[PDB]
């Protein structure tokens, strides 16, 4: 008698109350119920991201079942929960005769299957005829992915099935559903939770957690945090618990800088960010303001919740532009990996893989996968218009919404991410800014120039576009002096113990000679090694000029 | 001084050229530890020849 075998009623557990109460879903349930109440297409299904609380509905279902919130028709029904596995004879049979049993068993339950919904090789009809019985109320679900592939092939799968959005919360209600935690979940590991330790884990895990899910990722760390607060306390008086400890500390697990996690969130960062940029690059006060000044606008919901942060930058690579976000990200997202590379040389058609794609090794792509990897990101576009009509059209969604369907068709939020265009479209007009135009005219000259390669939608959805214009030696030597700063702070700190000297030669050279007008100090950036680091280390590496000593050319 | 002679006599024989582009890192590996010399082949390449490594600001080459 195969009833209980992989089919384990949890309305048992629900009658047992083993199952876990939460809020609001009646909406999906009542429908999905009502779906289960349908002669025609019975089977409600959640299509999309895993781990979104599917059987948690089935819980609520089972709850509504055992609560007799289960409506009339199906009150007799309940749910055996399948356990999808067996030992090979082969598996199918065991998974089949049940199917007979249960409709024979007279609708005391329904079945839920979760993401595992099978395109079998030997497909034939697996459970399908049983499903096809004009009978056999069931509950399936899967991500969009399989939903893409398998269930669309028939589509009279739906004749049985019903898709429903995998229900992904709002943060506030995630916060709220995890706000119900504070009186209750303070004492799970035996403390209290402040308003401090309360909302942020979300706000954090939202902002700071790459992977898990809105109440999930949020509810995760606090108990992951309790290693200290639960165990070291009873190992001392802490009653209430605080954000940082519970979170930022235990958030600093991954990276660190809880102060930037905490002591400043976005507020001051912007407030001075102008010069903070100027810190990294003096000059281009325009974008020093603008993009910054802009991207300040980017947040705070002045405009669309769905909305990207988008710019083309103009100048001579080795102007600091390609860097620039890495400051900004390091300034904002506290990272340079947020910066992500889109090579418009690479772009013709076939790229639709390389982001991500519905995989037909043709497998998971990268670039969207990278934000899919890196939910907070900065997107760099390598001489944009050098790309083909290929990406720029998908760039619409990038132009859109700050959210991106992967090539398997899975959206990911860029409104929390950055997108930045590169082009030479003013190269000649850089040469015009070499003549140092009223920038308007030459930017107009550029604007028209850049106007050409793109439909305005491209042109319009950009948060803005800025030149990084002719760079006076002012910046250079500063930037150079900044350029100076980077190596020395790598080494005297730990490695080289190094005190320094500068002839004005190098001071002038590097600025004069090392900086190229057109190709920039960008090579000098490498040369700064060569004629200096390469040179003087080589001078010093003997040690006869001692440690901490210095000899400039 | 530290540089030496490389001279690419181009035999190109999927894109079979990007090899010629991939080597631009291999010299960048050496970090301008050589020089390149190309003789009578100077033309639109793929696409344009050379520069992105030179256009990186790097890469002493003997042009002809
Ligand atoms: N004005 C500048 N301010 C700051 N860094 C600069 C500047 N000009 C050049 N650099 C340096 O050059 C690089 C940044 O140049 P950038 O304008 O961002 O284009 P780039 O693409 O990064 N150069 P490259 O990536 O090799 O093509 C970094 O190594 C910077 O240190």
């Amino acid at each position: 008698e195969y009833l209980s075998k992989y089919a384990i009623d949890m309305t048992e557990q629900a009658r047992q109350g083993k199952l876990d109460p939460v809020i609001g879903r009646e909406e999906e349930i009542r429908s999905t119920i009502r779906v289960l109440a349908r002669r025609i297409k019975s089977n409600p299904c959640l299509i999309g991201e895993p781990g979104i609380g599917k059987t948690a509905i089935i819980e609520g279902v089972a709850q509504r079942i055992i609560d007799d919130d289960v409506p009339t028709i199906l009150q007799g029904a309940k749910l055996f929960s399948l356990d999808l596995a067996a030992l090979t004879g082969d598996f199918e049979e065991r998974f089949k005769g049940v199917l007979k049993e249960i409709e024979e068993s007279k609708t005391l339950i329904v079945l839920f299957i979760d993401e595992i919904h099978m395109l079998m090789g030997d497909a034939a009809n697996i459970l399908k005829p049983a499903l096809s019985r004009g009978q056999l109320k069931v509950i399936g679900a899967t991500t969009n992915n399989e939903y893409r592939s398998i269930v669309e092939k028939d589509g009279a799968f739906e004749r049985r099935f019903q898709k429903i959005e995998v229900a992904e919360p709002s943060v506030r209600q995630t916060v709220a559903i995890l706000r119900g935690l504070q009186p209750k979940y303070e004492i799970h590991h035996g403390v209290r939770i402040l308003d401090s330790a309360l909302v942020t884990a979300a706000q954090l895990a939202k902002r700071y957690l790459p992977y898990r899910r809105l109440p999930d990722s949020a509810l995760d760390l606090v108990d992951i945090s309790c290693a200290g607060v639960a165990v070291a306390r009873d190992s001392s008086m802490i009653q209430n618990v605080v954000d940082s400890d519970t979170i930022s500390e235990t958030a600093a697990r991954l990276t660190g800088i809880p102060v930037k996690k905490l002591s400043e969130s976005e507020n001051e960062k912007l407030i001075h960010m102008e010069r903070d940029l100027s810190s990294e690059v003096v000059g281009q006060m325009d974008a020093i303001k603008a993009v910054s000044n802009a991207v300040r606008l980017s947040r705070s919901g002045l405009a669309n919740p769905r909305q990207p942060a988008s710019f083309l930058f103009l100048g001579l690579s080795g102007s600091g532009k390609t860097e620039l976000a890495k400051k900004v990200a390091g300034f904002l997202f506290n990272d340079e990996d947020m910066m992500i590379r889109v090579d418009c040389s690479e772009l013709s058609e076939k790229y639709a893989v390389s982001k991500l794609l519905g995989t037909t090794y043709d497998e998971g792509g990268f670039l969207t996968n990278q934000l899919q990897y890196k939910p907070y990101s900065v997107l760099l576009f390598d001489e944009v218009e050098k790309a083909h009509p290929d990406v720029l059209t998908v760039m619409l969604q990038m132009l859109d919404d700050g959210r991106i369907t992967s090539g398997q068709g899975k959206t990911i939020d860029c409104s929390n991410c950055i997108v930045i265009m590169t082009s030479n479209l003013g190269a000649e007009f850089i040469n015009s800014q070499q003549g140092s135009k009223i920038q308007e005219s030459t930017k107009n000259l550029v604007m028209g120039a850049v106007r050409q390669h793109f439909r305005p939608e491209f042109l319009n959805r950009i948060s803005s576009i800025v030149i990084f214009n002719k760079l006076s030696r002012k910046a250079i030597h500063k930037i150079v002096d900044i350029r100076l700063k980077e190596i020395e702070e790598r080494f005297e700190q730990n490695d080289k113990h190094y005190k320094l000297n500068l002839t004005q030669e190098a001071k002038d050279f590097l600025a004069k000679y090392g900086y190229s007008d057109d190709m920039g100090a960008r090579p000098l950036n490498r040369l700064i090694q060569n004629e200096i680091l390469n040179k003087l280390a080589l001078r010093i590496l003997k040690n006869e000029i001692k440690d901490k000593e210095t000899v400039n050319v």
